């Protein structure tokens, strides 16, 4: 039993755009662009629509780069995370009432003020690899147990 979210990285060779959540799942985190996918659109169909709707860039190649699936101990759901990394937008990211966008050089990434995962499978990502991953929580902030595997097709 699970449920479908995308995530997206805009990821260029020096600097990496993360999104500070303002309401919602994970608000007060920085983080990459994402959200449900909806019925009828595919995962990338869908990855690129939240793109546009929580940075307001329009991405043209998605390229996957992960699976994480997340456990929060109690939670009857699971959420089966599809991640893609794109290093080609058009516009300039904008800061709304859910989001606040700022691009971060690649040696001062927020891990202390990310989700705990993104310690774990982000140094992947920067360095180009393709991962399935999966943690489970208690609450919020702390890792139970996880596993995290390089992997050559998502
Ligand atoms: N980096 C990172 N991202 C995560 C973690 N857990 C988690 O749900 N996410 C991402 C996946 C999605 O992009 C987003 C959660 O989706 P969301 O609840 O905001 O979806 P949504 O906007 O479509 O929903 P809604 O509130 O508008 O109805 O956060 C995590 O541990 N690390």
């Amino acid at each position: 039993a699970s449920r479908l979210y995308t995530l997206v990285l805009v990821l260029q060779p020096q600097r990496v755009l993360l999104g500070m959540k303002k309401r919602g799942f994970g608000a007060g985190r920085w983080n990459g662009f994402g959200g449900k996918v909806q019925e009828g659109e595919t995962i990338e169909d869908g990855a690129r629509r939240e793109l546009q709707e929580e940075s307001g860039l329009t991405v043209d190649a998605l390229h996957k780069v992960g699976q994480i699936v997340f456990e929060f101990v109690g939670e009857p759901e699971l959420m089966d995370v599809h991640v893609f990394c794109t290093d080609s937008i058009q516009g300039t990211p904008v800061e709304s009432d859910e989001m606040r966008p700022c691009w971060f050089q690649l040696d001062q990434i927020p891990f202390k003020d990310m989700w705990p995962d993104d310690s774990y499978w982000f140094p992947l990502l920067l360095q180009k690899k393709k991962f399935h991953g999966y943690f489970k929580f208690q609450g919020q902030d702390t890792i139970l147990d996880y596993t995290l595997r390089e992997v050559d097709t998502v």
